[PDB]
Formats: structure tokens, sequence, C-alpha cells
């Protein structure tokens, strides 16, 4: 399939997948350059992109003697809304770029793994396509703001006609980040925007740079549903936003693809998370990649982990079934951790106790 | 020899030996591939595994001026058997992956070294052909525990007929860590399990995932034999053994096998010694290779430290005599330490007092 | 353009710019080797000058989430002078090595995007050329002092004749760096020294190589301008040249040319910064590359931050166009950080409060 | 020149060094595979070896801003005996690897620069040529002890002959290190030993393994020249040396040949100084290269600093003029640091506070 001369993966299947790091190594081969630079890159020297996976190492997980626990199980909550895995997709524009259906493929794969789907604002696909390719799968919808509330107004009215169950507010990315492998490659999206396409009858850069806790209190009272700040990286952003009325916390540096120099998302996770005292569930990413990475984000504070990456690439590979894997994998890889460590459920997880010696 | 179209190593004879890390890359020349990677791999990404060997450089040795000690000794006991080093072979499933003889040349090598050898329950070859190559050299037993006690209780009858000395309950592995190297090589065993064909005449999976404290007191209630839990990475955990009846604790992280993104064994041992304050004896292995690694094991709270893979690949390279080779080797370097470290004997390394400078 | 069988750079032109480190691979393939190694080259091992680019990573951005800010100004003041941005060009000899119009290019550039240009004493071009080819565009002259009083107070006439604004007395080149580059190329300079040779008509070794806290009170006494004391490294000598009558401090290892073995420049920065306690402006320099690496300085303790090398290959690239690309993209990268931070304005930057993890 | 078929050299030349590190690279297009590999080895894996440079980054020096000091003077004194450098020749065996002229060339050198040489006990020449060979040059003999003291006797009393003005005990060396590359090579030394030959007219395994405090008092009383305790590596040792009757202390790992998986010589120099708290002077080895090196060694408590291989390195490439250009080198190199750090004289080496910060 082709859309302005940009190949698009029409693949429908399941992958065997060594690992998630190697299937960006896979994807290239089949993803054009320019889409491929814009899905792997970072920002600057990309050093915030690599210590995202390094800080990994800067906790470790105790392998549990005689813990008598057997067969242990993934299933959660948030919001009251079950799931079958803590691990969640996070909001990704364009997913066009993979695969001729997008995040129609997506909201199937993560259906079929009973996981939660994060859908974004710059959809290749609109909200109600995706809502509707997911059935009853339990999806959220995360906006970037207009200075413009009218354009505000019609995309949250649009989600809570899609029955979405709450809304991320991401706020990290008021402007791009200098993203090298974009200037490199020239690269201009070669297809539309569904969502924006959709208001303009009845990038970056109407988007709003200015965001105020006030801006939270009004998303939440208009839309009646649980609003998620996205992007916070400091416990006092944390508070900030707890105060503001949200009612959780998205711990992301956006994948290293924002402010290039700032810290890995995994090293300021448990200090929100002490600040947050579990008033309100947590959501955390960057950098995840195997089951000791979700096992210690989970016991550093995190209720829910997201990828990005890993999806994308599993999505040009093998469209809905490809998606599939990648969460199937990824869950092989935490059971295993799991069991080692004697954690029988999720809450387990959340309480068992890192160790800290540096390497 | 071939075994199901697997070639087996046949040779017999001393190897000159650079070190031990070196007989890796030898040992691959001449083990069929999928064998190769099932020994050297570990689990994800391999980063405990590399740490395993790391770890070793976060102590030092102090050379000691003007001792006034000479020809320093080896010789050791573990609950009153003599030994004459304190180095040992750690309990290694499946030998005859390396040679046609598998454990009976692994147990001729330790006889001649008068070293202490474990043998596993996943043996290529029976318990009591293993104790009848071994001659009178001291043996131990490594159990993998059962959900069905009448198996448990069989091979705890064939060991005690075969008069080990000791059992060891192998409790770090009651599922397969994710190891890449035998999903790349579609790895399955050639040849056969000869202490699990033997029950079933009157893989980590009948067996037991769930493993309670009362299993410890279980065991050493029939064997009457002491009893030592192996795979504790936690002094918490070598108090609950030692509570539950264990008469000692074996450090391992299974040379990096299991739950990748746990600590380096080396880097636990002394908080373990610490709690067991010479209560029981303590083994140690994971990632030892040189005489200094061993020195800094027993300085930092070992009694006995045990080597997997160097064996395996001399195993490979030299059958009974390769095994010899490997420990007269790791115990010539060892007595170089213990000289220019004016530790005469083995009670003398233990009460070394290491630097910790940060490298 | 050839000067002494020296090939110089014509180009007069914009220059796209990845990033500013990338200038030193394309700047090598037309600046002359020998020439070339005289600007990229440290001393001894060249270790002072890989730690002026790693020490950054000692630091980290915290991204601000609901900041309330958009639209961020590089604009501030040094004594009472506005300047468009807060990068300055450090003082930097012989730029005749890169450019036929040498410092009168650099000038030009500075000029074009409303930053503060030092002058050096061993410039290629003389000081009255140099101002003139800057226009109205604020210029500081750096001194190296002579043990001749005369030649002192000829070259400080010329300064002021020129209006410049402020003196940097330059004190950490008292002997010339062990530089192997130069040694490898028997490099000698092929081109004059026009202020050298002006005094004439009426290297390192008449220079001054004791210099005493009375000679900054003398220099101050004569030009009755604000001197700057360059080379400081510690606190205690941030004291010793403010209580000797310097008006600021300038924070600088020469770019790791001189004292190889010397802490990174960013390394002692905040000491410094703490020890002067704002009693006078700091100038910062040594490593500066990204608009991360610029935020830092400014948020630990500098007023201004200076680069060396990458103007120079800008020059070479792109003459006085070059030059101005040069710091028109470290703006565009210093923009993007403030947004993402939440600094609005300069002040805004010092007053932030950066991370201290540990990589 | 051959002996025993191999290959010496017969250079006498000034040579042209980049700097120190550079002449292992070039000396082995010379000297022959297996002297060569004796001379570069260190022991296990080298890991010590390795840490000798390193550990020079633990500490940094401050760059002086306004010292008002000039021409700095390398000149010192041990024991009365004064020396143009504290740069001086570690005691090394067998220099007849490297020239057809071995340890005279060395003297020769030494003599040239003002310099202090330690001659060993299993020099290619004999205590009598070699100390002829340094005219006046003061020379110091390093005594490897025997079991036989009547051995002991002879070769002190050819030293006391010899004008020697200190004696050096190495206790680091009761047994050869596990070195890999004499191994590889299947290494013999292919000349003889001067000093065994005459003792034997009226290899480490008559020495003496066994060396203790009262050895240190024998040696005095005999000689009554001072004695050096060289490989001391922990404040306690150099304590108890000082008690025996010790007149200095030898820091050293006898450049990471022995102990491997001890620390870097740099690492335990200071807490030595400290305990020493100046009651003796102190020699310091094990890495030293660069002029910084030096500086910091003489920073952190010594009062000698001695190489061993970059000297035998230069003996190959340039016999005495060879040695000498080493020593000319290096002086250059320390010069530089001492003029930029604004230390005067040698005592004021001594007397500069290092920087510690953590790279
Ligand atoms: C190609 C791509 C598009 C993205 N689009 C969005 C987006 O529209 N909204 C958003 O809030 N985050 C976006 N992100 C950031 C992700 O939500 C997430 O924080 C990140 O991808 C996690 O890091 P990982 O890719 O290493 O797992 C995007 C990331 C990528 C790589
Ligand atoms: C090929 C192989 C088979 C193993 N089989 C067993 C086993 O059956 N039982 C067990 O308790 N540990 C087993 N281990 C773990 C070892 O007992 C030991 O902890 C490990 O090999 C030590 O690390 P090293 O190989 O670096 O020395 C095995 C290890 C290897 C490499
Ligand atoms: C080629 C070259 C010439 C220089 N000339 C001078 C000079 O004449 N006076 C001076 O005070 N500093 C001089 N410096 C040091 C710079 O002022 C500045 O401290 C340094 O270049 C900053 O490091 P950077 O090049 O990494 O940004 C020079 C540096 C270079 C690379
Ligand atoms: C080839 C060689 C021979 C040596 N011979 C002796 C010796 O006979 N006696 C001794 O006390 N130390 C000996 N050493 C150790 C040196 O005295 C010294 O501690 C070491 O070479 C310093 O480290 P460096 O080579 O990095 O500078 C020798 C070292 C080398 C490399």
């Amino acid at each position: 399939t082709m859309i302005n001369g940009y190949e698009q993966s029409d693949r429908e299947e399941k992958i065997d997948i060594l690992n998630l790091e190697s299937l960006e190594k896979q994807a290239e081969e089949i993803i054009p350059a320019g889409g491929f630079g814009y899905i792997a890159g970072g920002s600057e020297d990309e050093w915030t992109l690599k210590q995202n996976r390094m800080a990994f190492h800067h906790r470790q997980i105790a392998p549990k003697a005689l813990s008598g626990i057997e067969k242990p199980e993934l299933n959660t909550e948030i919001f009251g809304i079950p799931l079958n895995t803590p691990v969640m997709m996070a909001p990704a524009a364009a997913q066009g770029l993979a695969h001729s259906q997008g995040e129609k493929d997506t909201a199937r794969g993560l259906a079929a793994v009973g996981g939660l789907m994060a859908q974004s604002t710059y959809s290749s696909v609109s909200i109600a396509e995706t809502a509707a390719a997911g059935g009853d799968a339990p999806q959220f919808f995360q906006l970037y703001m207009s200075k413009d509330w009218n354009f505000n107004e019609s995309l949250l009215d649009e989600a809570k006609k899609a029955n979405v169950k709450a809304i991320i507010l991401t706020v990290d990315a008021t402007v791009d980040g200098y993203r090298e492998a974009d200037i490199k490659n020239k690269f201009t999206f070669p297809l539309p925007m569904a969502n924006l396409i959709k208001f303009s009858e009845g990038i970056y850069a109407s988007a709003a740079q200015n965001i105020r806790p006030e801006d939270v209190k009004r998303i939440a009272d208009y839309t009646n549903l649980p609003v998620i700040v996205k992007g916070i990286q400091t416990p006092e952003d944390a508070i900030r936003a707890i105060d503001a009325g949200a009612a959780g916390i998205y711990v992301s540096n956006h994948g290293g693809r924002q402010l290039n120099g700032g810290p890995a998302s995994f090293d300021v996770l448990e200090d929100i998370a002490t600040a947050v005292n579990k008033q309100v569930p947590i959501i955390f990413d960057s950098g995840v990649r195997r089951g000791s990475d979700v096992f210690k984000a989970l016991a550093s504070g995190a209720d829910l982990v997201a990828l990005g990456r890993p999806v994308i690439y599993g999505l040009a590979l093998g469209g809905a079934k490809g998606v599939q894997s990648v969460f199937e994998h990824l869950n092989h890889e935490l059971e295993i951790v799991m069991q080692l460590a004697g954690t029988k459920t999720i809450e387990d997880v959340k309480n068992n106790s890192l160790l800290n010696i540096k390497y």
C-alpha cells in the first residue's frame, strides 16, 4: 500500500520475537527511511534516549527463595476498569507510518491481550474508527491542547461519544525537541491527521505552548472523566498536577524525544511515587523493553507500564497480530521474573523492595 | 561418538590452560552449536551474566609485606569431610552435551584433585554410576523437587545408597529464565535424563514451582543428611532457610541463567555472610574464573567456591584429565595470590580484610 | 587565498548545521592539516578535553509541567551592555588559520546575532580593523601581559581607542600545554600577529609567566575599564581575583589545551559561583556544544557562555555568515530547552535548580 | 648483537618522544617477541596493570591563577643526596633483553640527567660494572633475599664496595605472578644473571619466600645503610616496616606484575603517606607516564617517582641517550604542569592540594 509515494506495511501475522530491542533492526528493513528515523530518533545527541535503557541497571530484583507461590497473575484495574496486563500502549502519533491500518491494528492487538490503549490527537485514523476497531477494549484519549477551546471541546466530545474512560493531557511537547534524524531525512509527514481534518469540517507550534494548572481543572469539569497529566519528571510537578485536579500522573520523558539532558524516566519514578503516596494511580513509560524493566517500574511506584516504539515496530512487522505478539512476549518475560521473585499478583510486585547496589 | 545425531567429545588428556575464561572460545570449536549455546548462555540480555564477572572488581586484595609465610595450603573440611581444595564442582545438568562419558569423567577429575562434586537431578548418567566413577571422593546430590514425594523419596534413597554426604535443594529455577540462545538454536535435548528414566521404571515446568520452608525440614527429616538451600541472594532468605533446618547456604544466581536484572552473586555475598554469622557453612558460585576471584569469595564469607561452565568446557576438551586440568590451574592461581597476600591456610583467607576502593 | 603556502578559506554563506560537534569533521576537509591540529588539539592525552564534554552529564535539567510560559527570550546585559544572546565568542588567536578575513568575519557574525565578541592579543588582524568590522557590536579585549608595561599600556590604549567595553586578562597560559598534534605536524604559524607587528613600529615564553594580583589592580587603574580574570578553576582564586579589583570571573580551562589532569570546566563552576555569590558577573567556557550545555552553565552560576572551536570551524565553512549560523543554531537549541524547562527569560534559567543523579 | 640467538639493540641516539605510553608500540618493532612480552606483561587479566593508569583520573590538579611564580625547579634531595629531578629509575631485571649494554646504558642515561638509579639483584650486568658506568651518579641497590645469608652478605658487600647510598628490599615477589604473555611465548631468559654467576665463584622460587620484620633490622645492622621496603600497598605495612627499622617506604605493586586484583598503586598512596606522616621519605611507582601523573604522586605524599617500562623501551630505542631522552621528556611535561599549577619547587608540589571530583 502507498499514500503520496510512501510504502505502508499490509502484514497481518504473529511474529517470532527474540526480544523487544531486536524489533527495531527488523522493522528498519520494511519502514521507509524517513518514517523509521521519525520513530527511532531522540533529541540532540540522544543521551537521554540511551539513559532511559541504562537506568534500569540502577536497581536490582532479589531472587526470592522458598516463596511458596506458583502461576503468577498479570490482571489489574485502573479507575475500576479490569485489564489482563499492567502493560499498555503509550499514545503515539501517526501509526500510518508503520501500517496501512495504522491505529486500528494497534487497537485490535490491545483488545486481543485485554490491555489498555491510549489514542493520540495526532492519529492517522479518527477517534471513532480506532474505538470501533477495539470493540469494548478500554481506551484513553491523549489531548494536545489548542489556544482555541472550541477545538479542545470538539475532540473531548468525540472522545466521550467513543466511550474513552480517561483523558491524558500531554504537557512535555509545547515545542518539538531538536531531532537530528528528521533534519538529516528532510522528513515531511506524507499522510494526513484524521482528527484535525475532521475538526476542519465543523504542528506542535492553534498548539498551546502556554499550559497552566487551570487548564487541567477545565478539561476535568467539561469531560467529567479522570484527567492524567503526562510528561511529569519531578515530585513538585506531580503535587502541582494533583492540586489542579489530576486523577493520575504519567511519568514520562516522551521516550527521550523532547528535553535531551533531562534524567532517565526510571530515575525520577520512585521520588514522584513517594510524593504521590498512592493518592492517584501512576503510569510509567520511556525505555521499557524486558520483563525485569516492567517488574522494576511496578516495584518503584508504577501502577501501569506503557511502551511506544516496540509496538510501532510490531505493527509494521505483523499488523494487529504483530502488536498482539509484542504484548504476549513482554507478558511472558514478566511472568518469569514474577515467579523467580516470589510475586504472585501485580499488587505483590508493587510491594517488592528492589536492591540498590551501584554498577 | 554420536547420540541422536549429536557429536559428543571422546577426548581424555591433560589440557594446556592459559586461563578459565579462554576455555569457552576453545570449547566452541568442538561442542555442537546448540549444546554450546545451552552451556554459555544467560537470560534476557545477559547483563547479570556479565556483572557476575565485573563484580570481583568491587573489592581488592592487599599485597601483604613481611608476612613471614611460605608454601600456602589449600586443604579444608566441610561437615567434617576433608578436601584438598576449597574449589568444588557446581551441580550442572546434561554433561553428556560435552562428552560421551558425561558426569563420570567429571567425578574422576574431582577425585584426582581431592575436591567435592555436586551431582544434578538432571544428569546424563545416573546417581549410582557417577558415585561409582568417583570412588571414595566425597559427593553431594542436588535435588529438583517434584509435586510428587514418591519421586523425591526415590532419588533421596538412590543418593543415600550412593553414600552422598549432603543434599543441595535448588530453589532459584521454579521456571526457566528467558534464554535467547536456546530460542535462536531451537535447541531440544538430544540425549536422555538417567535419573528420570530410572524413576519411570518403579522440564522445569510433576517439577514443583511452589517451594516452602516446610519442604527443607521434610528432606532433612527423611534423609538425615545435611540440607543446603541453593539460589540465595538475600540475608532474609539465608535466615529463613537456617530457621527451616538448612545445614548450609549456597549463594548463587545460577550463573546468570535465571532472574536477569538481579545483582551479581559476589555483590550480595558479604551481607549474607554477616547475617549467617558462621552458624552454617556457605558455598558460593556464579562468575568465578581466576585465583583472585576465589580469594575474594573466601575473604567475603564463603567456605567453598564452585564453578560450572569452566569445568564443562574442560570436560569437552580433555574428559577426566581435562576436568582435572581445570581444578589444577585454578589451584595454581589461588596459591600465588595466597603467597602474595600472606595467607598460609584457607582459614587465613577467610580472616583477610579486602579493600573497598570504587573503580 | 594563500599566505606563505597556507590555503585559507574565502567562503561567505549560511551553513546547514546538524549540530556544533559535527562542524569539526566538516572543517577538517578544508582547513590545512597543521592548522586543523592547532585548533582541535588539547594537551597530554586530551583527557581534560574529553571530560569538558562528559561533565555536562553530571547534572540534569527537569522538564517543567504546567509552567504557563511561551516564547522564551534570549536577551541579557553585562556591565549595562545589552546582548540578544548569552552566547558569546571566546578570545581565540590566529583566526587567519580558518579564513582570509580572519577575526573580521567573526566580528561581523557576532554583530549579526547581537552577541559579544572577545578579541585576542594574538589576532591575525589588528584591534582597530576587528572593532571597525563589528561596527557598534560590543567587544572585549583579551590581554596577554608582557614583562614590558610599555607594551601592555600600548595595546590597552589601542583597545580604549577601539571602544572595547572590558579587558580580559588571561592567566592560565604562562606556558603552552604539551600539545601532541603540533609536535606531530611540526606546526609553525604561517601568518603574522597584527598587534605585535604594530607594537614593533612604535610565543607564550617579553610574555610574563609571573602574574600577580597587583597586575589586575594596575590594568584596572590604567584603563578605567572593568577587568575580568580568565582561567579560574577554584573558588579561592575567584575570591583572590575579586580582592585584587576584578569586575568579573571567566571560568575556563582554555578548552583543555593547558593543564591536562585538571578538572572539566563545568565541574568547578557551581563552587566558584557559590563563593562569588553574585558580587560580579561570571563568564563560562570549555566544552559547550548543545542548548542543554548552555542551559546547565547558566543554571550553575554563569551569566555568559563562550564558545571557541565551534565558531572557528564555522568561520572556515562560511566566513561571516558561517559564524552567524553557529550562534543561530545554538540559540535555537537553547530556546527549545528553555520552553520545555519553563524558563521564560535568561534570569529564569539562572534561578533553575538542576537535578544531580549519578550516571 | 646476538646472545644465544636473541637480537639485542645496539642503538645510541637521542629519540623523538611524542609521550612515554607511545614508546611501547615503538619498542615492539625492535625487541624480540618473547622479551617484549616479558617487559610489557602483567598478571592474570592485567586489570591491576590497567588501573595503575586509570587511577590518576581519581584526583585532579587545580590550575592556579595569579601565583606570581616563574621558571619552576626540579631539584630535590634524599638522605642528603642532591638530585636534578624527583623522577628516578625503578629496579628492573634483565635490561640485556632491550640492549647489548643493558644496565650500563641505563646508568649513563641517569647520570646525564642527574637522577637516581636503582640496580636489581637480577641484573644482566654486575653491581661493579653498573656503578662504574654511572660514575659519581648516586645509585641504590635492590636486594632479593636468599634463605642463605652468606649470599645476602656477599651482594651487600659488593653494593657497599660500589658506593650505593641505600638498599631496597623487594618483598612483593616471593612468587612470580601468573603472567600469561610468558606462558604464551614459552619464554626462557636467553642471557645470564651477572650477580648470581659472581656469587657462584666464591628464579623467584635458595629465593626466600618467608620474609619477616627481623630481616629488615638485620640488613640495616649489617650494611649500616638506609633500608627501604618496596611493595607496600597498606598503611599497616608501612608502619610495620618503619617499626622494624626501614629508613624509607617504596609504594609499588611491581607495575601490576604480581597480585592482580590488588588496588592501583596510586589509590593507596595518600593513606600510606598519612600513616607515615613524613617520618621517612616515600618512593612511588607503577603506571607513571605523564607530567600530571608525577605532579599528582608528589602532591599525594611521594618524595620520589620511579618508572620501569618506559625507560626499558627508551634503552632499546636509543641506549644511554635513549634513556636520557625519556627522563628529559617527563621532566618537560612536569615543568609545564608546575608552572600552570603555581608550584615553584618540588616542596611546593608536595604542599599542593588535589581536587577529588568523581569521573
Ligand atoms: C513515533 C512516536 C510518536 C509519539 N507520539 C506521541 C503523541 O502523539 N503523544 C504523546 O503524548 N506522546 C507521544 N510519544 C511519546 C510516547 O507516548 C511515549 O512516551 C514513548 O514512546 C515511550 O518511550 P519508548 O518509545 O521507549 O517506550 C510518541 C513517541 C513516538 C516514538
Ligand atoms: C549448563 C549448565 C547446567 C546447569 N545445571 C544446573 C542444575 O542442574 N542444577 C543446579 O542447581 N544448577 C545448575 N546450574 C547452575 C550451576 O550450578 C552454577 O550455579 C553456575 O553454573 C555457576 O556459574 P558459572 O557457570 O559462571 O561458574 C547449571 C549451569 C550450567 C551452565
Ligand atoms: C585555536 C584556539 C586559540 C585560542 N586562543 C586563545 C587566546 O588567544 N586567548 C585566550 O585567552 N584563550 C584562547 N583560547 C581558549 C579559548 O578562549 C576558550 O577558553 C576555549 O576555546 C573554549 O573551549 P571550546 O573551544 O571547547 O569551546 C583558544 C582556543 C583555541 C581552540
Ligand atoms: C621487566 C621488568 C623487570 C622488573 N624487575 C624488577 C626487579 O628486579 N626488582 C624489583 O624490585 N622490581 C622489578 N620490577 C618492578 C619495577 O621495579 C617497578 O615497580 C615497575 O616496573 C613500575 O611500573 P611501570 O613499569 O608501569 O612504571 C620490574 C618491572 C619490569 C617491567
